[PDB]
């Protein structure tokens, strides 16, 4: 309803707890038109997002200084309760929301106006919550939105530029058509709906896939500058000249489709689902740690700066090696001979499905194989919350209703299902093995992935730490 | 509120001007598989009203005659006919199952009512319109995505092998098809789909060149004039061919940005155009029948040549070929949205007004199947009047909204002639042809709406 108004408590209430991160606890958030899988474009987002919360909160911290604005610190009577921090955290990523997520801004002033909010003040006054949000936002808007991402589209060209472009020149050395390089990325045919449960797109049209935002790996990280120096081991498991290595690569994949049951086709499409296993786990953790709203805002700060940059190193390692997935892997070994693994939806196990028809569970992501950035991402993430909260303790439980599953909905799961995580390290172990249930990975790739990750949560501590302490 | 008995459920209900129909999961540029369904929704009608009908016999089914009590009324007639399209929806547009199923509620009409009682109009259309689903959905066009495969089939997936000479990158061969890399979001507004994403073109169903056709069977024995304008190694009319489409692109006016985007939106230009022909003709619930029958059989079957010849020509599209003879110089022709021309855009930057198909550019596809509806019209229904009038408020472009075009404009075309000549021109107003192969393709679609009244008039009179 246009009057309806949000019940929310500014004094004693947690904008990022109660606002921004609420759900039911069960099944999958709604969609729109950042699809779940899509992880680059979502890390580097979100980190913008989430960022101006922190840098919104800083002036009313009795310390911190923000990392994209550096705005006089206010009395602490104006801390006394959160009313001023909850006003200015939600201003601030209203600008980011404005500047680079345009297609939330009308429910976001929708929901602004219902708790009682000017969406349309754009006031600076530096003593005013709402002119400390609104500066706090922009400056992290001016700082990033011209940044390697390229989010406008303007990078190398006057003309007809257009948001999240490649201008770096990236071509696959594969065509959807023909194998080349059989240790090589090789672009996948899609339909348009291209989602885990059809998604938004036209009917009938079928694309072939571009390495989903390289220029990802070019944009400047939050705490180091070349990404080149966290070195990662070549991906020999996938060299096509070692056929028996490359073979059994293969397999490990055919066997994990050929073994999936209920609880790893939900978790294959939990891990991948960006807006839940990715943005609430830190929310999970926040929870089971007593948290005030502060302690909230510097969480999910370490978290998405360790998402942020690890996924960068992730990138620049994805273009460097630019590997094979496995589906193009599959189907190099076996070519048309039957294999034993999912035959498809409503299928199960089967014993010969060819193995040029053979699909991962979950489509398979638009971006070279190694290394994995939901396993990277997860494994920064998991380190940067253990450093931030002190002990691995996550108590995430989240429900799925029976056929809520969106690869095949009414049939999985068969019943309600109930996924707990009781740490970090159970989850990122899981999220590693799910890309391999998936489809997505190798088991090797998701191993290393694992390892090459937990580095950037402890970067990402350290940084914040230097932000909350004042950064002198 | 409909009148069972002296409606016109085409009339009234499916057809019911200004501005863009809303949009759904077919988007309205995508004009094969648009072509595809809307043949069998369209002949469903004619086979669920060919009963009450004093001749008529049906195209994928033979219903025992009513007696003609029955069509007294157009009720029998209306029921049938929704009916017979419902199971086609279900068949073959399962996405607007919802809608109809609502729709036929609100009419009084069961929507679960499955019965093929012969001597009912409910038994008349849900026989008719599973008779169309049944011959047609395993068909060359793999709608149902099982064509040459067992496992993880999708719709319209392209069995064929087909695969462009050029990448997206490079290309390699400047006088054939090269994919143009585009946003996930890829309709002229945008639409919908996935932020951030990039993807490479597939030729839309190349298949569609395979399908059996309607009134006749194999395509290639339509003679097509091979597109010499488009040999890169006759370098002077090559070029004079992308001058041709830089200089349409810098001459952009309001009215061509408007017709641009008209005549590429199948829901309206195409579909919609047989309806102002009959209502300019007064015809009753059988003539509007008949109309959309015979201009629904010349674009399926035209379009299906066209398709034939896409694949053989596999011709490159204007912007590769723009890019081939200018590189990075610049060029005059339009900057791009809230621009204008400009003296000064590099020619590998430049784009046509309108996002350019998914497929080879020779021949049109827009133009070949208007050609051939046009003539469908013309012979059934004797003359060339059309006198279809639509309005575009100030602002209602889709490419450049709240801008184009500046006032409120209204477009009239009082004869077919001029609305395909006006389609032929729009496809080079919109980046998406070259002038020669819009006039080739005018006089290519011609033929297919003379084979198409044959055609229909032979259903019509009973198939003896
Ligand atoms: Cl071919
Ligand atoms: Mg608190
Ligand atoms: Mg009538």
């Amino acid at each position: 309803a246009p009057a309806q108004q949000i019940p929310f408590d500014f004094d004693n209430g947690n904008f990022i707890r109660d606002l921004i991160t609420t759900h039911g606890g069960g099944g999958y958030p709604p969609a729109d038109a950042m699809a779940p899988g899509d992880v680059s474009s979502y890390t580097w987002v979100t980190h913008l997002l989430q960022t101006s919360w922190f840098d919104a909160l800083a002036p009313y911290h009795p310390t911190a200084v923000g990392v994209y604005s550096r705005i006089p610190r206010r009395p602490a009577e104006e801390s006394a309760t959160n009313r001023n921090k909850n006003i200015a955290g939600l201003y601030a990523m209203f600008q980011v929301v404005k500047a680079a997520f345009t297609e939330r801004v009308p429910v976001l002033r929708q929901a602004l106006g219902a708790l009682g909010l000017d969406p349309d003040d754009e006031s600076q006054d530096l003593s005013t919550a709402v002119g400390i949000g609104n500066t706090a936002g922009k400056a992290v808007a001016a700082a990033r939105m011209g940044d390697g991402m390229n989010a406008l589209g303007g990078k190398d060209r006057t003309h007809n530029g257009q948001p999240y472009e490649d201008y770096t020149g990236y071509r696959p050395v594969n065509t959807a058509d023909e194998l080349v390089d059989p240790s090589r990325w090789q672009p996948a045919v899609e339909p348009h709906r291209r989602r885990t449960d059809g998604g938004p797109g036209d009917k009938g049209i079928f694309t072939a896939q571009r390495f989903a935002t390289p220029q990802l790996g070019l944009v400047a990280p939050q705490t180091y500058r070349d990404p080149a120096r966290f070195k990662l081991a070549a991906p020999d498991h996938l060299d096509h000249n070692d056929a028996g290595a490359y073979r059994q690569a293969v397999d490990e994949v055919l066997a994990a489709s050929a073994g999936l049951t209920d609880e790893q086709k939900v978790k294959a499409e939990f891990f991948e689902h960006t807006p839940l296993s990715v943005t609430l786990s830190p929310r999970a953790a926040a929870m089971a740690h007593d948290l005030d709203l502060d302690g909230w805002a510097q969480l999910f700060l370490v978290c998405s700066t360790a998402r942020f940059d690890s996924l960068i190193a992730a990138w620049h390692h994805k273009r460097a090696y630019d590997t094979v997935r496995p589906f193009s892997a599959v189907r190099h070994v076996y070519g048309s001979k039957p294999v034993t693994a999912w035959g498809g939806p409503g299928k199960g196990t089967v014993e010969s499905i060819p193995a040029d028809e053979w699909t991962g569970y979950l489509p398979v992501g638009n971006h070279p194989e190694y290394p994995s950035g939901f396993t990277t991402l997860i494994a920064a993430q998991a380190q940067a919350a253990r450093s931030f909260l002190g002990d691995d303790v996550l108590n995430w439980t989240h429900a799925f209703p029976a056929g809520s599953g969106q690869r095949e909905p009414g049939a999985v799961p068969a019943s309600d299902l109930e996924l707990t995580w009781a740490t970090w390290t159970d989850f990122e172990n899981d999220c590693a093995t799910s890309r391999v249930w998936a489809g997505a990975h190798f088991t090797k790739t998701a191993e290393t992935s694992l390892a090459f990750g937990t580095q950037f949560g402890d970067l990402a501590h350290t940084f914040v730490q230097r932000h909350i302490n004042g950064d002198v």
